[PDB]
């Protein structure tokens, strides 16, 4: 019923997050040519043996993800309150949410036209098959695609998109956090901003119920995170795999 207006601070928080995102997410994907080149071997049969022997798309996707983790670190440092946390808690939050924020931010390149992440010409269009060529299986990929479509359908305003990523990163329920109280205080400030924004800026149908759907996406990410971790583990058993990854990727998922 009640629709309180966004406070001055809440307006500032949103402005800061929008700016942070615009500075860390290049909608033209102009840096991609700097990554090791994508290579797509003939694997129409989806052979795990072949996929693992070649890992043809791993160097490229590993670079794409490493590059993205760097952008996410930059985004997080601009989240109001994040710097108030200890560097130790900052690193714990970053490492545990990295893959989740990547999945969330990737929704901007994802398209329902053909269910792919389109980041330019054909070379930088990623499909389910490109992900299997990087050593992952459908157990992760299919739920990931479902998640992307579910997120697209929420038709989030950019304001809601950046707030969701911030809330995802500043979660008090991450293993190893020391000052959960502070982290939760910061998250609540963000969650209240989102709840308030939805109530007085998001037109129906969806003026309500949207918050719950967004929180549910965060739960969905936890599942995807666990499945990715399990699969990364398997991938790391492949001899010479480390050279196809990056130091940052090795640390974050190691
Ligand atoms: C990164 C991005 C991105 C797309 C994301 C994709 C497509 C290719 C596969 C990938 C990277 C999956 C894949 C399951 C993760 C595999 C990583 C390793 C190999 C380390 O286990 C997670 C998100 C998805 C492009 C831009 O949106 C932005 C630049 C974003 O940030």
């Amino acid at each position: 019923s009640l629709r309180p207006k966004l406070s001055e601070e809440q307006q500032r928080i949103i402005a800061i997050l929008l700016d942070a995102h615009h500075k860390t997410y290049d909608p033209t994907y102009s840096d991609f040519c700097q990554f090791r080149p994508p290579v797509r071997v003939n694997d129409g049969g989806g052979s795990v043996t072949l996929e693992l022997s070649q890992l043809s798309m791993l160097p490229h996707l590993a670079d794409l993800v490493s590059y993205s983790i760097q952008k996410v670190i930059g985004f997080a440092k601009m989240i109001p309150g994040f710097r108030d946390l200890t560097s130790e808690d900052q690193i714990v939050l970053l490492k545990s949410s990295a893959i989740e924020v990547i999945m969330l931010r990737s929704n901007e390149s994802f398209t329902m036209d053909d269910m792919s992440w389109t980041c330019g010409n054909q070379d930088y269009k990623y499909r389910v098959s490109d992900v299997t060529k990087a050593g992952h299986s459908l157990e992760l990929i299919e739920p990931l695609i479902k998640f992307q479509v579910g997120l697209k359908k929420l038709n989030l305003h950019e304001e809601e998109h950046v707030l969701l990523m911030a809330i995802c990163i500043v979660s008090p329920d991450r293993p190893g956090v020391q000052d959960a109280a502070l982290i939760e205080a910061i998250q609540d400030r963000l969650s209240n901003t989102l709840q308030t924004y939805i109530r007085c800026r998001h037109p129906p149908p969806g003026s309500h119920l949207l918050y719950a759907k967004m929180i549910q996406k965060l739960a969905d990410l936890r599942s995807l995170n666990e499945e990715h971790s399990k699969q990364y583990r398997c991938l790391s058993f492949q001899p010479e795999c480390s050279m196809k990854l990056t130091p940052l990727v090795l640390e974050v998922f190691g």
